[PDB]
């Protein structure tokens, strides 16, 4: 069973924020338009029986103090009431903030992306779901007490740690252009959630951090954050073999309970961040080739959705993952017409109106080294018992 999250009060709020606007409508409607829901476990975001329970599972990873600093900026902007001076002064220090503002429902908003994870996790754990999807999830950039890159709650955490929780080791897997630094930095101590980011890196491009300082850990996290930065321009295939023996490499050595994938989609070569060049065809797209591969591991795995400014390029892509997803996992043959359904948002998938996006196409060697050796280093410290050369020969 393949499960997605939805709901109609979750889409309301999925879409009520500036930046992201009716992304996660115009991906699930386009997910609906080509016939997939029937296909789809619903799983409906969790809800709590208080405050007090609610504030509990935030607070797992948050502080207090940010979760109140981040109630009190919806109560705020919920009126016409602009913030004293001192108000401003209690939301700097928190990065409530320029690419961090408040909006009306910037609470909600955020807790919204928890409650999908959440049930997500569950949904696994209970094995009612093989793989669920939450196209509304995936914000790795909130810091236990910081918003940051337009992250105000880590729904990835707080997923992780409910997946550990419940000997149970997690591999998570950020595709993002943005290097996965809150998820990491959550996890930088423990050795039993393994985090691997691929991402851009260079002077001056956000966050900053997933390049050389490698640091990789602490305690007895040592050697459990992995990180592979790319240059920019990269295409389909050079990303798909960067990344390829680099996955393979740490199911065999991890052998990982639980798989979480962000499959933030600003990597495409239509993004307005122009800095990638990956695509979503399927003759073949990175993400495409890399979801495919974590999938073949038949591990219960969490996709969440992240980065991704094109909004229809993006629903392009999450409609073929997930479709990927019920292939590879129910067996079932998905055949999605090459022409965008007639349906609600079918004026904004100009102007070929096509299902594929409108684009047309040695320092990884020494990354690899170096990872294999951390992988080593990893299996050592965690007395790990693996096939040396059956690793090395992946690469
Ligand atoms: C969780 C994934 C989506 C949101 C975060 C992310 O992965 N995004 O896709 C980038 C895009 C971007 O340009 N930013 C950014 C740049 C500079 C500054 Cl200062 C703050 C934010 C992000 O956070
Ligand atoms: C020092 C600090 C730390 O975390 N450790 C450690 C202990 C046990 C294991 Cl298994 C791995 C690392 C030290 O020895
Ligand atoms: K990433
Ligand atoms: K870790
Ligand atoms: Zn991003």
């Amino acid at each position: 069973s393949v499960g997605i999250v939805y709901g109609d009060q979750y889409r309301q709020l999925c879409c009520s924020s500036p930046k992201f606007g009716d992304r996660y409508a115009l991906v699930m409607d386009l997910i609906n338009a080509y016939k997939l829901i029937p296909e789809l476990s619903r799983v409906p975001p969790l809800q709590w029986d208080s405050p007090s329970r609610m504030y509990e599972a935030v607070t797992a990873f948050h502080s207090t103090e940010y979760v109140d600093a981040l109630k009190k900026l919806q109560m705020l902007h919920c009126e016409e009431k602009e913030l004293t001076a001192d108000d401003e002064l209690l939301m700097d220090s928190f990065s409530l903030n320029y690419d961090c503002p408040g909006f009306p429902s910037v609470f909600d908003y955020s807790l919204a992306a928890v409650q999908g994870s959440l049930a997500a996790a569950s949904a696994l754990i209970c094995r009612h779901c093989e793989v669920v999807i939450n196209w509304g999830g995936g914000w790795h950039h909130a810091k236990r007490s910081e918003a940051s890159g337009f992250c105000y709650l880590n729904d990835i955490v707080l997923a992780i740690h409910r997946l550990v929780s419940s000997q149970t080791r997690v591999l998570y897997v950020d595709l993002d252009l943005h290097h996965g630094d809150g998820v990491e930095e959550a996890f930088w101590y423990s050795p039993r959630v393994v985090t691997f980011s691929v991402h851009h890196a260079s002077p001056g491009f956000f966050p900053g951090t997933g390049t050389w300082n490698f640091l990789n850990g602490a305690g007895r996290g040592r050697f459990s954050a992995f990180n592979l930065p790319l240059e920019e321009g990269i295409n389909d295939l050079d990303w798909s073999n960067a990344i390829g023996p680099i996955l393979d490499s740490l199911n065999i050595v991890i052998q990982p309970s639980y798989v979480v994938v962000q499959c933030g989609a600003d990597c495409l070569a239509t993004d307005p961040h122009r800095i990638f060049r990956l695509t979503n065809f399927y003759p073949l797209s990175g993400y495409l080739y890399a979801i495919k591969k974590i999938l073949s591991w038949k591990v219960p795995t969490l996709i969440l959705g992240g980065g991704g400014y094109n909004f229809p390029d993006t629903a392009r892509l999450w409609t073929r993952v997930t479709a990927l997803t019920i292939e590879e996992v129910k067996g079932k043959k998905m055949t999605i017409s090459p022409e965008i359904p007639e349906h609600s948002y079918f004026s904004r998938y100009g102007p070929d109106f096509e299902l594929d996006i409108d684009y047309f196409p040695d320092s990884i060697q020494k990354h690899h080294r170096r990872i294999l050796e951390q992988l080593r280093n990893y299996a050592d410290l965690n007395k790990l018992i693996y096939d040396y050369d059956q690793v090395y020969q992946l690469y």
